[PDB]
């Protein structure tokens, strides 16, 4: 069909989402996360991982 159709089941998926949202990230940080989840969704982990601490702490808000 194509190569992986990233295959971003409901579990995966919330990843993009969680991404995309990131209240507190640098969207354009968001956006990032997206482009290397996307090519490798394989790094579905490390990108969501990376992303949910980054967002945490260079979180404004505190």
């Amino acid at each position: 069909g194509s190569t992986a159709d990233n295959k971003f089941n409901k579990e995966q998926q919330n990843a993009f989402w969680e991404i995309l949202h990131l209240p507190n990230l640098n969207e354009e940080q968001r956006n990032g996360f997206i482009q290397s989840l996307k090519d490798d969704p394989s790094q579905s982990a490390n990108l969501l991982a990376e992303a949910k601490k980054l967002n945490d702490a260079q979180a404004p808000k505190a």
